[PDB]
């Protein structure tokens, strides 16, 4: 049967929302400027929970194809496209239509995969690592001596942020997962592992650090973030960057009074700061992203950072492979390959 | 009869409510870890003016001693201090008491002054600049090809921008100030002058640049902090260190309830995240205690000096008599520069 295979979401709410289906085998023509391309391997993301559950502002409307980050191998390039061509083997960041078998994606949206770097690694790095260090380094400015909270630092973007801040030197990371991850979490760079389903970690950082730490990475939101506020030391940041609190709470299917806010008077009498990145709501800035991908490839090449896999899931499977993470099962990235 | 003057902050309120008064010459005797210093020039800030209208929540009781910065000779050294000694030329950095002609500070809060550097110079540097590098670096992160926009850009924290962002390279600096003062910008390394009285800055910015800038610096508050929020490009900060906006009328007590809550900006941490913004606040007032920070920042201005980076440009100076004369010349906004205070007639 001539025919792609697609995987669209046609309403918003659970994991029963996306759905295959099927798309008659065309024949790539990519418009100028566009890039046609088959897919490797997909990434899984929060916003893409949260795009699923309609939280996502800038999605195009239903019903739409979703995924935001693939990785796969040019097969067509337009007019007037000159650093991309057939054969190439490309990471593309995008909105929308990531899951699928065939995409046309504008090429200012794709970078060359370097050579020696699996397809998984490839789809296992653009968001979390650029996520990672655009809050670290652009937001958390991140220097020696400092001291980061990371939190779920067994997801995709905590153990990138762990690899990270090995980086530097002299750097304290406090690291937060389940305790059955806590010796990997000392295999990836965490300093001092904190369980906070048991304990509240908040105590557990001020009996270590009893004026906090510089640089605090929320992707929980809500009430972690006021704290994340108030461990904060002079000069210190938090970087809200997820909404893992409300997804993964005791209320799966939403209906937060938790939302944190502050006035200017209040951070300059502090001297802190609160900071918000979503690399979905950042595309648009050429040197801002193409920067980042340049320094990351180039860390990559000197062996410095290597992205983890936790598992990977066909099309058929992708329900599981996103429970796989809605329930934080997952030690690594969560991905997805268009195969039978 | 030898007496040392002092200047004393006695109420809240006008420029008559900081008054000069005098006290008998005692005997230096510094303390453990003391250093005793006769004052040649001080520094005047707008935490000063704060806090002769008692916005400065950190100032002791009155009747109180205001001043952050001097600069002097040190003429005693207590015990356990061995990196100064008597002659040294010193600026020091505290909370208060700087506005007098002899005082006694922790020796660690005083930094010896280059020689090529005029005392006026050294009681021009600390506040400004630390202000300026700390809201630059330590907060916006400062790149090269970064845009910045400094409100105030004649004052003394904005001309000390203006200079360090001279240092990074390919960095477009936005400036807001009167024209009669645009001149003064455009030598000092302001990019594109703007007067914030006869034009709207946020358009004009925007009509150079239609993203708006990487880094904003707002000490007027209020309502401009909102402004400086929506000119802000992806990655951007705003950082406040200031509340210019409310600095008019210098003849009330600007205390009120209402200061917590009225024209104050706010921000939600989704409001954050869905756009790229952070927003950032900053004051060396609520910031001292901590020694080692402000110390390596210092030490790395003094390089930068050196090296012919920066140079700290001197508006007037006042002697104590004339305190009022010189708090109207920040207040009424007619300085290009550092205003500065001096004890003796």
């Amino acid at each position: 049967p001539p025919l792609l295979r697609c995987l669209v979401l046609t309403g918003f709410g659970g994991y029963d929302k996306v759905k295959l289906q099927s798309r008659p085998a065309a024949p790539p023509a990519p418009g100028p400027g566009q890039l046609t391309l088959r897919l490797r391997a997909c990434g899984l993301n929060f916003a893409d929970l949260m795009a699923r559950q309609g939280l996502y502002d800038r999605l195009p409307p239903l019903p739409v194809t979703p995924g935001m980050e693939g990785a796969g191998v040019v097969i067509a390039v337009g007019e007037g496209v000159s650093d991309r061509k057939a054969g190439d083997r490309v990471m593309v960041l995008n909105r929308s239509g990531m899951w699928q078998e065939e995409v046309t994606v504008p090429s200012v949206q794709t970078f060359l995969i370097p050579e020696a770097m699996t397809f998984e690694e490839a789809a296992a790095l653009l968001v979390n690592y650029i996520t990672a260090y655009m809050v670290l380094f652009d937001f958390g400015n991140l220097q020696p001596g400092h001291s980061v909270l990371v939190h779920m630092a067994a997801g995709g973007v905590g153990m990138a942020a762990v690899q990270l801040c090995r980086t530097v030197e002299n750097v304290t990371v406090f690291g937060t997962a389940s305790a059955s991850k806590h010796e990997a979490l000392k295999e990836n760079g965490v300093t001092h592992p904190i369980d906070y389903h048991t304990t509240d970690y908040v105590d557990e950082i001020k009996k270590i650090s009893p004026k906090g730490v510089d640089i605090v990475m929320d992707p929980l939101g809500g009430s972690d973030t006021a704290k994340g506020y108030n461990l904060l030391k002079p000069m210190g940041k938090v970087v809200t960057y997820g909404m893992a609190n409300l997804l993964t709470g005791p209320k799966r299917n939403l209906m937060w009074w938790n939302q944190f806010s502050v006035t200017a008077l209040q951070l300059l009498q502090a001297n802190r700061a609160v900071c918000g990145f979503h690399l979905g709501y950042l595309d648009g800035e050429v040197e801002l992203v193409s920067g980042v991908v340049a320094r990351l490839l180039a860390l990559y090449n000197q062996g410095h950072i290597k992205p983890h896999i936790d598992s990977v899931w066909p099309f058929e499977k992708v329900a599981d492979a996103m429970k796989q993470m809605q329930e934080k099962k997952n030690v690594g990235k969560v991905l997805l390959v268009p195969g039978p």
